[PDB]
């Protein structure tokens, strides 16, 4: 066996993320850019996301959510996280 | 935001781990139920699984993997993995 640490091998590049958002409803008002920038991309119902990395899904998303924010006080452990944003970054949201 | 995905929490005894391998590819030639004893259970994609304790993720299962030798080959500081085998036989594996 192998480890892995990213789980949507399809979904690394901000590109491929981004493009998910393409029927992504306006009355939300957090902005696709910033969920994809965030690792996140959408899959389904109003505005569920998952991380192509940790795999962790998200929905609910108020305005004013910090996408960043989010993904540190729910996914901490969180690779891709980690290696954009750093660990002291995340130690200071949790 | 809120979390809907499965919480590592749900997944901390036996039989709701060997419960998860229901749809585990039938091309994957390692058990299930040696899977769910050492720690694992299957995300649902590919053959993903998941160690409910230190959340170490493992793929790629080949025939003849063990995966209690896998968890100790990749996460030997599992408390799990600690808890049940001991650090003696992860020192083995390790070396
Ligand atoms: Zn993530
Ligand atoms: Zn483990």
């Amino acid at each position: 066996s192998m480890r892995y640490t990213v789980s949507n091998l399809s979904m690394q590049t901000h590109a491929a993320r981004f493009k998910t958002f393409f029927n992504w409803p306006s009355s939300v008002l957090v902005n696709p850019e910033q969920l994809a920038s965030a690792g996140f991309y959408y899959v389904g119902n109003s505005d569920d996301v998952k991380c192509f990395c940790c795999d962790g899904g998200l929905r609910c998303w108020e305005s004013g959510d910090d996408p960043w924010v989010q993904h540190a006080k729910w996914f901490p452990r969180c690779e891709y996280l980690i290696r954009i944003k750093g660990q002291e970054f995340i130690r200071q949201v949790q």
